[PDB]
């Protein structure tokens, strides 16, 4: 029993964190095989022109108390790839994956190439992440683990004025309409990840919380009309299919749970809580719920 | 900016998780140097659990009865001893991944990271707090016994908890790494219930200071309170008494934000009285009590 916001074990990623120093800027880099990946803003804009002025010895890479030697450098979108002479002996089995809004991942927050904390979060529908980052956290990475494979999905680049965070996949493509430059940028109006709220309602049922259940069911169209009103993301047939296992396990059809969600949106919780929360939690995917309520290991 | 429930990076602890089997029971063990630590109830059957005599059950066991598996490598047990409710299995190989570590016993209200494991394999990491009733509100399934709670301040792992059991209310009970239970619990299937839980007041105040540091001031008021009047009020909401030690501990946060500890106590009194009125504090509609004053300073400053 119990339901916690749980991150993946960060060990496979910790063995990849290095410090990258260029001029006065110091941030984090991800050392996989003989390449160190980091935000291209470490050289700070015309990034091609700024980069052409740099030599390999301008980039100081530090892996623990060992200085790595940079033997090449290239840019791929908003990520700088520093070729080093030494392949990381701790390189795990990995992939670079681009995630969709609503998908969750673990963030290993780092400062000076040293991991300080791990937390779970979701890529918001507005492509920002509600992270916890201070100055020096750029280059920190987001990831998932699938069996023994680390899927790198995020690299931290910046903080928006509202305190939310923006970054790229490991190929340097930003999530959202953001750019890596000092200019006026604002996150769009955010919405609630509906499939994730439903998955969390199933987790609550699995944990013995049933007060919000009702005898009612709804149509996918009627629920989406209600979801559009309360700034909730539309629920697709794919989402309904994805919630199938949880629906079969609890005996509560997705549209049966949707009618619970609809009543919760129009009436509130009425002093009650669900899994110790007075708000509807949307940062657990259906897969996160099954993984935690079944104990999958890595 | 931002405030998250943040766990310590679990890597130093992952390299210590092993699987311990004794008969039909399989749980997790913590491999540090040449010793594997695990709950002593690994020697029991589900039948023995009502009134086990661990000394009697342990004397009947030999080293080869304990199967220890570190990854795909079977470790050889060369000795065994019991220390309170923990079984210490001496093995023939020192863990090459042994970090710098300490065994620390924590007090209620203290937080720590939990590396949940099944079959000696880590499955997740989350942040926890020792509740005032000495239970932890964890997320644990069958086979999670032996999973550990820890803090990683500096490069040293302070082991503070080993999971032993789930109470009927779904909350969890365990021991420090010396095998001493937190709370009035015993490693027996007898009727045991957690005492009425209360809110960790000093932690809620620390979290209100984290909100101020992050630009949330809506809950502040022009009032102050005596420490005694605050405690008379807070007790009525099932909040732990706030001691002079707690007031002193909140000093740095008070100095940083310019809000006296007793002024923040008056905002808390008002929040208890009024609720949030549709508002949130740091993305939460409830008063969060699983961030210590030390956690707030670490996350907001470094
Ligand atoms: O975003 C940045 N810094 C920080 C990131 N995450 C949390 C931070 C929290 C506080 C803080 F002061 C800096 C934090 C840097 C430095 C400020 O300006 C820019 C502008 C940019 F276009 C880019 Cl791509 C990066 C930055
Ligand atoms: O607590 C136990 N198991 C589990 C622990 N943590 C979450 C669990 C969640 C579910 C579950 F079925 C077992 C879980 C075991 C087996 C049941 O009985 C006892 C009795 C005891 F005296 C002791 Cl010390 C341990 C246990
Ligand atoms: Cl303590």
């Amino acid at each position: 029993s119990g339901f916690r916001k749980m991150a993946f074990p960060s060990g496979k990623v910790e063995g990849c964190m290095v410090q990258v120093t260029c001029g006065t800027t110091t941030l984090n880099g991800l050392w996989l095989d003989d390449v160190v990946y980091c935000p291209r803003h470490v050289i700070c804009p015309n990034y091609e022109d700024l980069l052409i002025r740099k030599s390999n010895h301008n980039f100081l890479v530090q892996a623990g108390n060992v200085q790595l030697r940079v033997i090449g450098h290239s840019m791929q979108n908003c990520v700088l790839k520093l070729k080093v002479d030494t392949a990381n002996p701790k390189t795990p089995k990995y992939k670079f994956v681009r995630i969709q809004p609503g998908q969750t991942f673990s963030v290993l927050a780092c400062y000076n190439g040293s991991p300080s904390g791990v937390y779970q979060c979701a890529m918001r529908p507005n492509f920002t992440i509600k992270g916890s980052f201070l100055n020096g956290s750029c280059g920190s990475v987001g990831f998932n683990i699938d069996y023994d494979c680390v899927s790198f999905c995020y690299m931290h680049h910046m903080e928006l004025p509202t305190g939310v965070h923006a970054g790229t996949d490991l190929e340097g493509n930003f999530y959202g309409p953001f750019v890596d430059r000092q200019t006026a940028q604002a996150a769009g109006t955010d919405t609630t990840i509906t499939v994730n709220v439903l998955a969390w309602l199933y987790a609550a049922v699995i944990n013995g919380d049933r007060w919000f259940l009702n005898r009612f069911t709804t149509t996918l169209n009627d629920f989406n009309l209600v979801a559009m009103k309360y700034n909730y993301e539309p629920l697709t047939q794919d989402h309904v299919d994805i919630l199938g296992p949880l629906s079969a396990q609890t005996g509560i059809a997705v549209l049966d749970m949707c009618a619970s969600l609809k009543e919760l949106l129009q009436n509130g919780m009425n002093g009650r809580t669900i899994l110790g929360s007075a708000l509807l939690e949307d940062e657990f995917t259906p897969f996160d719920v099954v993984r935690q309520c079944s104990g999958v290991t890595f």
